[PDB]
């Protein structure tokens, strides 16, 4: 649209400077990757500075985010840039931002079990966890958010809808207290975690340090157990399926104990990379990483479970949200029953 | 006070972790350096990995500001840190951040003429203006600040002082338009500047890069020859003058023309590091330089004259604002008639 174009040209002028301020409005055009914009340099214009080529316009939901939510969001996007476990910052305005394109493309869930891929991952999850970051260490936010997702489905107001509410199904106000009890009696230690490792949340890089995480939405201090048990989980889950519910779950791709053991050797590697440990040492610390996991996996289930009921209640046709919160619940169930 | 003690307590240990997760509530009083205070650890605790030990509370003002202006200010001072350009940034919160505490003291009026501190000075304004910050780039701070100043200004109720208004004393906005004609035509590069370099910003590191600026309020993509200029001015105000109106003026304190040059050939050495230069193309971005700067620093007396008529509309006798600002004034026309 006419109104669009105009903005996005003047956002790319006054935020990127440099060469952006030669071109012209005629030889400007956003490319739709929806929020997210592609903008690129004309191809005739050298570049006067440091300023990108090619960024990408993120614009903000018509959604309400309060002040100081905005203030955490871009201020962690900011300091993730400067320390390139993002993508650089450009632009902030009321409207949104203009973040560095990394060229790219998102990993496919098929690929997340590729051992040299797997073993990347791991690699760059823990340096995620080694970050020092601004916010409350306290760790709250999983059951937190947790308690506050089972309060917001308990006030949404009835649809018509005449099916068993999920909460009820599935006994979840009471299995929250089960989990929590489960956890308590489980240390795992909290780090700045991304809590959405999943396969289109990685990009591997064209011009490689081989993989960029995105998607900071839901980052904070939290339990290490969740970051890594939740990417399991991500084996199992595929959103690009192509008919209703438009994931598909294929839960014998949870990773086996070698695949676990794997991964966790490299998440080791790296978090430890700075200390003298004996093979023993290094040998209980894998073991006592895999039953941590096996427990903080689950909470994953719950998490998102949780998260689809609250997206149903905005959703109609695009994505079997309850379907896949009871397929969570599901295999919540499943494993709880395999530990 | 006991709530203040309280929450300054629960901040500590909530957003820097570590070892104050050890400090019991009696073991820890703030100290204000009033919105700042000092909170360091007890000297019997070890720490644990790399939080701090000594931080600055600051809390923000009961005046209101703006979400989109909170967030510009967060992620400035959050890139600023990253970039060892400010203190380090350990918490933001809904009343104020952590921040690192500088083992430092700041500098004295006397202080900014030392030929070797201001070397030093002029090598830290020329790396501030080398940052590439996700701001507008478009240099309207200047005048759209000072155009807004004196709109407020203008829309002041009436207190009932009986003197002339200093905007018709001074025809300050019939004079607006003639600087900024004088300065349409001094060409000035537009870079990241700091807008408030007085000594009281810049502190001495008792660890030492010598010195670090603090104090990022007014930063802003703007004119370099700002920034240089408004500095130079500072060399004629004393903020800590002991009796009303508490500041103190020495006009002869205004640097020399040799004192400008040795600030300039600093300045340039470090804006210019990765540049291939004769002799003589450095002359004359030295010569040029000097000139930009004494009439972008008329714009220094411009901008804080009429920032301090609206400081006086909210003081009484703390600082003599009034004063202060005809000061201003009454320099600008000097040393504009001695262009
Ligand atoms: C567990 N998970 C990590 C939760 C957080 O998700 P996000 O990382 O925020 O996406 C992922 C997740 O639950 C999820 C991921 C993707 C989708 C989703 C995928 C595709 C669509 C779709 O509208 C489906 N479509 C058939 C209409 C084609 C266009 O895309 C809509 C939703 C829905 C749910
Ligand atoms: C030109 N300047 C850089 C403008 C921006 O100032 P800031 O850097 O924000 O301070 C500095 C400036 O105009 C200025 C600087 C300092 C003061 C000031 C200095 C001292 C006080 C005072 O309340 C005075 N006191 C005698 C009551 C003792 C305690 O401190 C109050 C105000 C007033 C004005
Ligand atoms: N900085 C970036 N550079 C290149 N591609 C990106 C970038 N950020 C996101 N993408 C692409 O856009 C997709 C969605 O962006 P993301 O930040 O994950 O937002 P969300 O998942 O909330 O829509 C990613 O899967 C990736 O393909
Ligand atoms: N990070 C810091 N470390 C040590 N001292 C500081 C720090 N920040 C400010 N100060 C001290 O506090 C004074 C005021 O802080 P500043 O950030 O300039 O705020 P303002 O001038 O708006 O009150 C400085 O002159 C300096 O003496
Ligand atoms: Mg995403
Ligand atoms: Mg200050």
């Amino acid at each position: 649209s006419r109104d669009a174009e105009r903005r996005a040209y003047q956002w790319c002028r006054e935020y990127l400077g440099g060469a952006w301020r030669r071109v012209q409005p005629e030889e400007l055009r956003v490319y739709p990757v929806n929020l997210l914009f592609r903008c690129s340099l004309p191809d005739h214009l050298p570049s006067v500075g440091e300023e990108p080529r090619e960024v990408l316009l993120r614009l903000y939901g018509a959604i309400l985010q309060g002040v100081d939510s905005l203030v955490l969001e871009s201020v962690m996007f900011a300091i993730l840039a400067e320390r390139s476990l993002g993508p650089q910052l450009y632009g902030v305005f009321p409207e949104g931002r203009l973040e560095q394109y990394i060229p790219s493309r998102p990993l496919k869930t098929q690929e997340l079990r590729e051992p040299v891929l797997s073993a990347a991952i791991a690699t760059k999850m823990a340096q995620f966890h080694g970050m020092e970051m601004p916010f409350t260490k306290e760790p709250h936010w999983l059951f937190g958010t947790m308690e506050r997702y089972l309060k917001q489905i308990q006030d949404l107001p009835p649809t018509g809808l005449p099916e068993m509410n999920l909460l009820e199904m599935y006994s979840l106000k009471d299995e929250m207290g089960n989990l929590r009890k489960l956890l308590e009696s489980t240390p795992s230690p909290v780090v700045f975690c991304h809590n959405d490792i999943q396969e289109g949340n990685i990009l591997l890089l064209s011009e490689p340090d081989s993989l960029m995480l995105v998607d900071f939405e839901y980052s904070s201090y939290n339990y290490r157990g969740f970051d890594i048990g939740n990417h399991f989980c991500e084996w199992v889950y595929d959103y690009t399926h192509e008919e209703w519910p438009f994931y598909k779950a294929r839960p014998t791709d949870y990773p086996t104990q070698e695949q676990q053991l794997h991964f966790i050797r490299h998440y080791l590697a790296e978090a430890k990379k700075g200390e003298t440990l004996s093979q023993e040492e290094q040998r209980k610390l894998e073991e006592d990483l895999l039953v941590e996991v096996s427990r903080y996996a689950l909470a994953s289930h719950f998490f998102w479970g949780l998260w689809s009921i609250l997206q149903a209640s905005m959703s109609t046709i695009e994505f079997g949200y309850l379907d896949y919160a009871q397929s969570r619940f599901q295999f919540y169930f499943q494993q709880k029953g395999q530990l």
